[PDB]
């Protein structure tokens, strides 16, 4: 059932050491790829990371960047992230055994929207596979770009460090959908 | 019974039956798109049901209004693959298919855009388990078609889904083989 795919798949940000096999990412990338795009350009692009002293240099950037971030934030967003037990510390960047990271096409018509709408399917595939994943968005995407030599012509989305989930906290509740009909 | 199979065999919809889903069945499809993952939690999608018929006119003339033009002016690669396509600037689609699922966007939650489209994945894929069609429908101005549903200024239109059960569609467009690298380019 694709609802229970979906309601129970949640936020992993620990892991366990094992590494997954790569045919399970992979698969989960074919699955994407079967997803819609603007013009069918097929504008997303992955890159696999597995290299630890790389891994940990993105870990570095980021955590350097969150530090900064988490110093300024404010009012509600601080609140959540508060709430939540946030901090600047990205210990899975170096933990989990790959890093995914999702690029976008620039030229494509409707790219980040396309790449956006893959990463759903890609996120249930590894629900799937019994991976866990978090979407994680640092505050500047331009230093762990240049990391891994980003060519000019793409854009980082997302970073998903992926691996098999190790005791993750519970999901987060959805409040009911409340839809409208013709008009507001 | 693989999600690979369901996303393989997930298509275009651009031809529609008029016959009425029940609601539940596109209900089901927001309940599935609802337990995705956002930004802060924040659940910034918003559903708007459009089903009567002089307000999808309405929408429909306005976006094919825009298409008329948007297609007398598009050039380059859109263009290239529109034309060998076949694309025109009619959209019956928008006067066929019984509900128009509108998908906004809360602007105020973070990476709401990225929330949404993400949604729509899951919203997509829940569709085609009903047996329903649809096509993330992208006129060249949604601003219009924001004002004739009277949205809210917290609110972006992202995208129209008309959604129906298919009236034998065309066949899926091919998929290159997924582009894999490792470490760094
Ligand atoms: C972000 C996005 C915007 C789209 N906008 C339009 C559109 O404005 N008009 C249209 O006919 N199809 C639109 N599509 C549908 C695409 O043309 C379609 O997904 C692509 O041709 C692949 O189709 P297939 O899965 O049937 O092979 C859009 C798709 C996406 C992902
Ligand atoms: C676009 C997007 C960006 C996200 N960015 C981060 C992030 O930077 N750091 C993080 O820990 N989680 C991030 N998340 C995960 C969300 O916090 C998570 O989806 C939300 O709390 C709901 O989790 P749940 O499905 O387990 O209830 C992101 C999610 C999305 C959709
Ligand atoms: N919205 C126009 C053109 C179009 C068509 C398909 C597509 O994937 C994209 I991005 C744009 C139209 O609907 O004809
Ligand atoms: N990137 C920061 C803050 C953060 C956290 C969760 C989230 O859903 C969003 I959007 C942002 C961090 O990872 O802590
Ligand atoms: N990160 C962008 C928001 C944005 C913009 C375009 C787009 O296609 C998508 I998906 C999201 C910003 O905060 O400005
Ligand atoms: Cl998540
Ligand atoms: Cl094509
Ligand atoms: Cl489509
Ligand atoms: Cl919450
Ligand atoms: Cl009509
Ligand atoms: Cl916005
Ligand atoms: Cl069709």
């Amino acid at each position: 059932m694709l609802y229970d795919l979906a309601k129970k798949r949640k936020t992993v940000r620990r892991f366990k050491k094992e590494k997954p096999p790569l045919e399970d990412l992979i698969y989960s990338l074919k699955v994407a790829n079967e997803a819609p795009s603007g013009m069918n350009a097929q504008p997303w692009r992955f890159l696999i990371v597995e290299d630890e002293k790389l891994k940990g240099q993105i870990r570095r950037v980021c955590e350097r960047s969150e530090k900064t971030f988490y110093e300024n934030v404010r009012g509600r967003l601080k609140e959540w992230l508060d709430e939540k037990r946030f901090t600047w510390r990205k210990p899975f960047l170096k933990e989990a055994p790959y890093l995914l990271l999702v690029f976008s096409e620039k030229s494509a018509p409707y790219s980040r929207e396309s790449v956006w709408l893959a990463v759903g399917y890609l996120l249930l595939a590894l629900e799937e596979k019994g991976l866990g994943s978090v979407p994680y968005t640092p505050p500047d995407f331009r230093e762990v770009e240049k990391l891994v030599n980003t060519p000019s012509e793409l854009r980082l989305e997302v970073i998903l460090p992926v691996g098999y989930p190790d005791d993750p906290k519970p999901k987060y509740p959805r409040n009911e959908v409340i839809v409208r009909y013709n008009t507001f």
